[PDB]
């Protein structure tokens, strides 16, 4: 049984990494490109870029542990423990060379440990659409003249008693489309039968715990980073973020710059948060472009 | 019907005040102290200080219009619109002399408009635990490197679409524990008895939405409150924080410095925000004799 359809010419299937079951969507010949999920969501954020990169590239599509169709992590949640899933998953596909990531959202916090700590693995990166995890985060205000801010969800996931899965189960549909839609410039590219399989996905109890798991160990990966980031990044970088209403705007790539020696960076107008679905078109060219130099 | 119980020689009684059925609880004799409460709780809050305070005042303790026993506004729940009602109720038992007033949390918000319009009817002033509205709400984070932020629910309870409603009904008893809790240096003095009375008040469906609409209207309270705040408070006043988990610290006394001309401040340590009930003794202690001057 498949959460989401698998698009022509490519597979449905499991490898696994350190005794975890991880899910992933693979196809096409070449160098690979290995393209990471987040919050909300799954593999299948990637579902229109993949064929398209498919042309040029083997291309690897996860789902984070815990989310999508594979099983939880059996360390932790913070960056540097669900990293080393990622690099591991991806060397077994790609043991001799190094190859290319692109993430959005949690994908970054997910994949910036093991980009750090083996900088030889990592011919080309693309980031898009989140912090990596630091100090900066903690300016994000609370509230804003206009109404609810960006990431109040920081503190709501992140908190005990299991506030977030207690509040939202039996109105997991409810909340990310609210969510999905706060977030977003576009919302019309969200029909009915898009919303339903992302909530049906994370509403399986063990996915909806692990999704905020990822924030109850935010604290923790930023700590981890604040020591990480002494080794700066070395590998040609792109950030996207999104212009319009739910996107990051220019903080994307000036938080990059300190991160990164060789980094160019795109807004795109008119995108919110979720780039690959609001803007498919002009993304999914910038990443390709990017990746074929 | 009595959602709390009424201290020995107190009386539970209403009055409409411009087409609005307000609760309040009042006792003792001599000038008058209005006492104001906040988010998450009712008149009851104040119960201990109550008895105390009515050796040598007339006491009024009033629920906010929504909360506890009392009707929802017809106007509005911006600060200059409640605050309308809670001056018309002291004015009505305390017509020809000034009075006290003394408030707590979204309290601050619901009086603050009224202080300033008629400064000749309040003699002495108390606030506590919750900043005045204004711009400096919006430099408060959603995240900090210790966990959930102070104020993130500002974002939550403001949301569109009912989200907080949503989410919360039919979970109230363990959402209070929660938000309580959370706020809390004592966390002791919250049994679940205690919890149980405040929870099936702010259940009441009107109530779980009035609660919300407090915080929708924040924005407009800012914006109203930038025009009052030309003038400054001239009567004397005492501010008061918790200095522990959940509380204020400092933020209360340095933003009131802006607001008054006469004012001092206390930090309660080993306090959070529920100052009455975490520490009653130094706090009811620190009331009586700022109003006993
Ligand atoms: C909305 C910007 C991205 C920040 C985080 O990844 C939120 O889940």
């Amino acid at each position: 049984a498949e959460e989401f359809p698998v698009p022509n010419g490519f597979e449905s299937a499991y490898r696994e990494v350190d005794g975890v079951k991880l899910h992933y969507v693979k196809g096409g010949q070449g160098p690979l490109v290995m393209l990471v999920h987040g919050f909300g969501q799954t593999w299948y954020e990637w579902h229109q870029l993949m064929p398209e990169l498919a042309k040029r590239f083997t291309v690897i599509a996860p789902d984070l542990p815990g989310l999508g169709q594979s099983e939880p992590p059996k360390t932790g949640y913070s960056g540097e423990q669900v990293a080393v899933y990622l690099h591991k998953l991806a060397r077994q596909f790609s043991p001799d060379r190094p190859f290319d990531l692109v993430a959005h959202d949690i994908g970054i916090w997910n994949t910036y440990p093991m980009v750090v700590k083996n900088q030889a693995d990592i011919a080309r990166l693309v980031y898009m659409e989140a912090p990596i995890p630091d100090a900066r985060i903690y300016r994000f205000p609370a509230f804003t003249a206009q109404g609810e801010s960006l990431v109040w969800h920081f503190s709501f996931f992140a908190a005990d008693d299991r506030l977030a899965e207690t509040l939202i189960a039996g109105k997991e549909r409810f909340f990310l489309e609210h969510f999905i839609k706060s977030h977003a410039s576009n919302t019309e590219v969200f029909s009915e039968r898009l919303l339903d399989l992302y909530a049906r996905s994370y509403a399986k109890p063990h996915s909806l715990n692990a999704s905020f798991e990822y924030y109850r160990a935010l604290n923790e990966s930023v700590r981890q980073n604040a020591e990480l980031a002494k080794t700066r990044l070395q590998m040609p970088t792109m950030t996207l973020a999104g212009g319009g209403h739910g996107g990051m705007g220019t903080f994307q790539l000036e938080q990059m710059k300190a991160y990164a020696e060789d980094v160019e960076g795109h807004v795109l107008p008119g995108c919110g948060h979720w780039l690959p679905e609001e803007c498919a078109a002009p993304m999914n060219r910038l990443v390709i472009d990017f990746l074929s130099r």
